[PDB]
């Protein structure tokens, strides 16, 4: 079994032994440099449909919580910008920093965020998640930058279940959860093909990255914070800093949505 994580002795710098694709031709996340992204008129809108979205569950995974969506039906859907069909929702998660100065895993500019947002899809042309992971376009990941500094209501009854999944492998019952609480007011976006951005670093994934950020208070990524990597009765390792630094572009093109 693999034992990788955010440390010193098991972090980013380590991941290739076990993953080689760590130091692939596709690797996410990357800086976005807003100078050298291009407009790209032949982009479609972008469509996002969460009206449906049926929330089951939130689990700590010792890398980051998960909120996990059933998508035995098309009932959440990302269509439209720079994808082709229909990308169910399956699952959202965060990653996010031990101060306020880092935290995302895109930057803009060479700016670190204070969290990162990630909604994952899966094409359901190849009709399962394990399929689809194993096709170059098989996800669609869209990412929402978190700054600190007005509460964002949405976001409270997420905050408000961590207590109860401090420790990795602990869940608890999540239904009834609208993610469309977390989006902000602009669908402009920045687009490129890349990867997972923790192991195993699938080459699969169209990353679709929201301009604007979220704002969220201080009190609420403080709550991330205290999480933990560990498991019950354990050293406690807080889950802060679970975010990759950003990977070499190589032979790829950012794409914008907006002027
Ligand atoms: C054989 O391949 C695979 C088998 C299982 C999984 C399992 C997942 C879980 C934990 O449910 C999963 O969804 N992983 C995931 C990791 C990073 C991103 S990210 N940061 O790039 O958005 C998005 C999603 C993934 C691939
Ligand atoms: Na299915
Ligand atoms: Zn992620």
């Amino acid at each position: 079994s693999h034992h990788w994580g955010y440390g010193k002795h098991n972090g980013p710098e380590h991941w290739h032994k076990d993953f080689p694709i760590a130091k692939g031709e596709r690797q996410s996340p990357v800086d976005i440099d807003t100078h050298t992204a291009k407009y790209d008129p032949s982009l479609k809108p972008l469509s996002v449909s969460y009206d449906q979205a049926t929330s089951l569950r939130i689990l700590n995974n010792g890398h980051a919580f998960n909120v996990e969506f059933d998508d035995s039906q098309d009932k959440a859907v990302l269509k439209g910008g720079p994808l082709d069909g229909t990308y169910r929702l399956i699952q959202f998660h965060f990653h996010w920093g031990s101060l306020d100065g880092q935290g995302s895993e895109h930057t803009v500019d060479k700016k670190k965020y204070a969290a990162e947002l990630h909604l994952v899809h899966w094409n359901t042309k190849y009709g399962d998640f394990g399929k689809a992971v194993q096709q170059p376009d098989g996800l669609a990941v869209l990412g929402i930058f978190l700054k600190v500094g007005s509460a964002k209501p949405g976001l409270q009854k997420v905050v408000d279940v961590l207590d109860s999944i401090k420790t990795k492998g602990k869940s608890a019952d999540f239904t009834n959860f609208d993610p469309r609480g977390l989006l902000p007011e602009s669908l402009d976006y920045w687009t490129y093909p890349g990867s997972l951005t923790t192991p195993p670093l699938l080459e699969c994934v169209t990353w679709i990255v929201l301009k604007e950020p979220i704002s969220v208070s201080s009190e609420q990524v403080l709550k991330f914070r205290k999480l933990n990597f560990n498991g019950e009765g354990e050293p406690e390792e807080l889950m802060v800093d679970n975010w990759r630094p950003a990977q070499p572009l190589k032979n790829r093109q950012i794409k914008a949505s907006f002027k």
